[PDB]
């Protein structure tokens, strides 16, 4: 119990010793997000695996004025080369943001602008470079989103045979 004076480490004690470093998966899962609590239409795979075949699209809440976004979550900060939301609409092309850029966390906390001041109302397929930056997770953000209205997803993947 600590021969000298030291009063534990911080706050909690125990013995963590370290991050145990042994078999170095070097995996990052991508989870989908949504403002929208929806379910996937269909399969989120195109996400999920990065394949683009099979159909996905938010839409339960048929009305929604700001904070209206999705995109895809990883497990924990990675270096990340470059994101790329590649979602259109379900139904009607016209079905997507209302005006925003795309957003991303770092601490897999708060989630900050990533793209220009673009307006993701009329983005068919979302992808960025030069965009070599650890991040956590991914997402866009919404400033004021329309009522009446989905979010159409085709596929959405992270170093997508990129790493650079």
């Amino acid at each position: 119990m600590g021969s000298s004076h030291h009063h534990h480490h911080h706050s909690s004690g125990l013995v963590p010793r370290g991050s145990h470093m042994a078999s170095d998966p070097n995996r990052i899962i991508a989870t989908y997000i949504s403002n929208r609590q929806d379910a996937p239409t269909g399969n989120p795979d195109n996400i999920f695996d990065n394949n683009a075949s099979t159909e996905l699209v938010y839409k339960n809440p048929n009305r929604i004025d700001v904070g209206t976004y999705v995109g895809v979550k990883y497990s924990n900060p990675i270096t990340l080369n470059n994101v790329e939301f590649l979602m259109g609409a379900n139904s009607n092309p016209n079905d997507t943001m209302q005006k925003a850029k795309i957003q991303y966390t770092v601490d897999g906390r708060e989630w900050i602008d990533l793209e220009e001041g673009v307006e993701y109302t009329m983005p068919g397929a979302i992808k960025v470079e030069n965009l070599d930056l650890k991040v956590r997770g991914v997402r866009l953000i919404a400033t004021e989103a329309r009522e009446n209205t989905w979010l159409g997803v085709r596929d959405i993947n992270v170093n997508k045979k990129e790493d650079s």
